[PDB]
């Protein structure tokens, strides 16, 4: 529980922070002070108006990136909000706000996981990567794709990628997104990790642009989250309860992997 807390207060750090697309407003910075702390690797690859962070602990193939964003979608009306968009206020187990679910919830339970893992098994086998744009919900000209371009120029790879985007439909852990839009052991870790966690099965269904290009490197590409449905609507929210099993999930993934 003291690893949900953490969780939850790196959450709400990331929500106070209007990082409307493609603007970070220093998520990113936050996340890379707690990672280099622990020993990863921290680049940096900015371009144009885009921030993007590659944070790596390890040497060894096979390489693990976490993927996400730290940009949000704009709030609409204030009006129309219960509690104000960047508040991160927790009410009746629900932590709220723009970015609570897509996906700065997710961002921080992935996080978390890594650090969690690393300090328990520094000399681990492989690398455990951090690849975050602060550009994937607008054009998205100078994001991700820009981290993959870099990546592939210097022959460095990636063999596995968890997609931290809100993939459940009706219940935590029920949907798990791979494949191509137009039609391995990663699948097997994260559904062995939700079923050992929470006790349920996800389904596999066939996926964001940005999992697309990390695809193009020839890494096996999954996408689990927490609940979508209140994703780029007025009082989006997100389960302080879920945010807790994620991490949990996340850092079992791992163990399951590694
Ligand atoms: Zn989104
Ligand atoms: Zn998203």
């Amino acid at each position: 529980n003291a690893m949900k807390e953490k969780v939850v207060s790196l959450a709400q750090d990331l929500i106070r922070r209007p990082s409307i697309s493609p603007n970070d407003e220093g998520c990113q910075q936050i996340i890379a002070e707690r990672l280099e702390k622990l020993g990863f690797q921290i680049e940096w690859m900015p371009f144009n108006d885009t921030l993007n962070l590659w944070a790596k602990h390890g040497t060894s193939e096979p390489v693990i990136a976490f993927a996400g964003h730290t940009d949000v979608v704009p709030t609409g009306d204030e009006n129309q909000w219960s509690s104000p968009p960047f508040s991160a206020e927790i009410i009746d187990g629900m932590l709220y706000g723009r970015g609570a679910a897509d996906m700065k919830g997710s961002l921080a339970a992935m996080i978390v996981a890594a650090e969690e893992y690393v300090k328990a098994n520094p000399n681990h086998k492989g690398t455990i990567a951090l690849l975050i744009t602060s550009d994937e919900e607008a054009t998205a000209k100078d994001g991700t794709i820009h981290v993959v371009e870099t990546l592939m120029a210097r022959d460095e790879k990636i063999t596995y990628c968890m997609v931290g985007e809100p993939s459940s439909a009706k219940n935590l852990g029920d949907v798990v997104k791979n494949g191509r839009r137009g039609g391995g052991k990663l699948l097997d870790s994260i559904t062995s990790a939700i079923e050992e966690t929470i006790g349920i099965t996800p389904k596999a269904e066939t996926g964001t642009s940005d999992g697309r290009f990390i695809a193009l490197m020839g890494a096996e590409v999954v996408e689990f989250g927490p609940l979508n449905s209140t994703i780029h609507k007025v009082n989006e929210c997100v389960s302080v309860e879920d945010l807790g099993k994620c991490g949990e999930i996340y850092h079992k993934m791992l163990v399951n992997l590694l």
